[PDB]
């Protein structure tokens, strides 16, 4: 349908804009729709963009209001006090504030069902908040409404929570119009999505993005699909991947690199209120943290991640035990059978189960995908699915049978609950990949394994080693192979912070010199360098002139292609704030050949300083640009759990950045 009103080029400049005598008799029936296309690049810490009022004295609780927060949440209330009505709904993260400098159009869009008896709001083509309440209240039905104003709320004929901003364009309607309607509504987005809710994934959160530019062309990106909210494991979580050929413009139907099938893809609304949002699937495999890599002899791209086994994460994963026996030089998977209290089998040679015991072998087998067969034939387990249904998580049976994993909770024959790192492979460059492989130990018997650094591996130009960092307590573990992945050695690389989650990232600066930055302790982003190929490592250094918070944000690196004002240069991606995850920059520094010291010269705002900017990704494409995949919210914050489609890719030109 038509709209009831529509006005634009409204300036908020603190001082709001009365549309009473246009909108207020216009407004009929209960269900209503508002479309919003609006800019705000300095917004005040609260305002109020839109309201409703009544505006006379011993009323100042009766009003409609839709509001953001200089954070990027973005929110409505409605209130009627003589309906003793106080409804308050909002999403953090939900914004964004400017593109290249410039500031970005927002396009908002509320929905007010009677029907249904719920609100629903869309910000830049994307849900952030569907609620449903027993009692409905109308937005024209709050009590003695008496005005319409734009960058305010009147209350009792005063000016509440200015506005500095401005609105483009404003449109009401007599509706509630449909989600099919929604999606018609024409889009200024400064940022496109790879992965995203109601995909083939059907994981309704992502964490954890990469990106990597292929030989041949195409952008390859690998993302957690987190199921239980965007919680850590112990969790579901599984690996996907999506590619571009096209420089980024595109991206294909993700396809999952690694799976476990013990509990159900559902794609939940997982509980965002105070007693609930810490629920977690606690029955889980999981896998959670990859990284990419790709292989120039082979012609491999090669992916590592994090393995958890059903119910483990890094913060009940056992420490002193590797999961592996080592048996005169080799390492054995060690299994722990239904009603033993100990781990008496091993995984031997052509994954025949052995027990450690007798010294004999036994009738089962271990698969390629380390599901367990009895006599040859495969075993299954029922698979679980989760649900709120009964006003807490629920994890229970769905009468689905599935292949018996080592990694399950109802297997017969069951892993050691620590962390493991897998590999998988793929020769045709992500439209596929190979069941995973477990890597060996690297720090012995008696040690649970380190962590991957998300992000990307490092391929050296000038040889076939690949390296992937990852860290455990007091060092950096660099994985090293020279043989397209095949096998793998260690280099330890000591730093001073006991039990920092050191995510760590690469760069080439020139022939056998690689240059790791990582997050630490301190508040401060740290290096080291190698100048033989990943042999040996120099004590830690720190990056001045960007900061971090204590707890630290892992960063992403790269080395670019082509000469900035003269020198090679590297880019660093990383939020730069003391205070969250947030004020997001692509840092530009210029190396000098004397002695690899690195100018950092220019700072590129991605957003304002005030909104979200967690971990990220960084490429550079084919034709040069710099593509960025990032968590565009405070992964951090227990206020900002559970948020969708807040992982977006951008496109920058190096232009853009200095």
């Amino acid at each position: 349908i038509s709209p009831i009103f529509q006005g634009g080029s409204y300036q908020l400049n603190n001082k709001s804009i009365d549309i009473s005598s246009l909108l207020l008799d216009k407004l009929s029936g209960e269900s209503q729709t508002v479309v919003m296309k609006f800019k705000a690049d300095k917004p005040n810490s609260l305002q109020a963009l839109f309201g409703l009022s009544n505006s006379k004295a011993g009323f100042k609780n009766n009003y409609f209001s839709i509001f953001m927060r200089d954070s990027g949440e973005i929110g409505v209330e409605i209130r009627d006090a003589q309906k003793g009505i106080n409804y308050l709904f909002s999403r953090p993260a939900s914004l964004w504030g400017k593109h290249k400098g410039q500031a970005v159009e927002n396009t908002l869009v509320f929905v007010s069902d009677s029907k249904d008896k719920t609100y629903t709001m869309y910000v830049n083509g994307i849900e952030v908040f569907s609620e449903t309440v027993d009692t409905f209240l109308p937005i024209s039905n709050i009590n003695g409404i008496d005005k319409a104003t734009l960058g305010a709320v009147n209350r009792e004929g005063k000016e509440h929570y200015l506005a500095k901003g401005s609105i483009d364009e404003i449109s009401l309607f007599n509706k509630a119009i449909s989600d099919q309607e929604v999606s018609t509504i024409p889009l200024s987005n400064p940022f496109q999505l790879i992965f995203q809710s109601g995909d083939s994934t059907q994981a309704n959160y992502f964490r954890i993005p990469t990106l990597y530019t292929l030989s041949s062309g195409r952008v390859l990106s690998s993302i957690d699909a987190r199921y239980g909210g965007t919680h850590d494991s112990k969790s579901k979580i599984n690996i996907a991947t999506s590619y571009s050929d096209d420089n980024g413009k595109t991206w294909s139907e993700p396809i999952f690199a690694m799976k476990f099938n013990d509990y159900e893809e559902q794609l939940v609304y997982w509980p965002r209120d105070n007693k609930l949002k810490n629920s977690q699937i606690s029955g889980s495999a999981s896998f959670i943290d990859s990284s990419i890599v790709e292989d120039k002899k082979s012609g491999k791209t090669i992916l590592l991640a994090d393995v958890m086994p059903a119910g483990i994460g890094n913060n009940n994963a056992n420490k002193a035990d590797s999961g592996f026996k080592e048996i005169n030089g080799h390492y054995y998977l060690k299994l722990k059978k239904n009603g033993d209290n100990d781990f008496r089998y091993t995984v031997r040679e052509n994954g025949v189960v052995y027990n450690e015991t007798t010294n004999k072998p036994t009738n089962y087998t271990i698969n390629d995908k380390y599901e367990v067969l009895e006599g040859g034939k495969s075993l299954t387990v029922e698979q679980y699915s989760v649900d709120f249904d009964s006003g807490s998580l629920r994890e229970r049976h769905n009468g689905k049978q599935v292949p018996m994993n080592v990694f399950y909770k109802d297997s017969l024959f069951k892993v050691t609950p620590t962390n493991y790192i897998a590999m998988t492979t793929s020769q045709n460059r992500g439209e596929s990949w190979e069941q995973f492989k477990l890597l060996p130990p690297f720090l012995g018997e008696k040690h649970n394994g380190t962590y991957l650094c998300p992000g990307q591996g490092l391929a050296l130009k000038s040889s076939n080693r690949l390296i992937f960092a990852t860290y455990t307590s007091g060092e950096l573990t660099y994985l090293i192979s020279d043989d397209s992945g095949q096998t793998w050695k260690k280099s330890s690389a000591s730093i001073p912070f006991k039990n920092a989650t050191a995510e760590a990232q690469m760069v080439e600066l020139r022939d056998g010199v690689i240059r790791t930055f990582f997050r630490t302790t301190t508040g401060k982003i740290a290096y080291m360098t190698s100048r033989d190929s990943g042999e040996t490592w120099s004590k830690v250094s720190y990056i001045d002139g960007i900061q971090q918070t204590s707890y630290g944000t892992q960063v992403s690196a790269i080395k670019y292609s082509q000469l900035i004002d003269g020198k090679e240069a590297v880019i660093l991606s990383t939020p730069n704030s003391r205070s969250g995850r947030k004020g997001g920059q692509l840092v530009v520094g210029l190396v000098n050949k004397e002695d690899d010291s690195i100018d950092w010269k220019y700072h590129y705002g991605i957003d304002l300083p005030s909104y979200g900017y967690a971990y990220s990704a960084i490429t550079e494409l084919p034709n040069h640009h710099i593509g960025v995949l990032f968590e565009k919210y405070d992964s951090w914050s227990r206020n900002e759990l559970h948020l969708s489609n807040v992982v977006q890719y951008i496109d920058l030109e190096i232009n853009d950045l200095t």
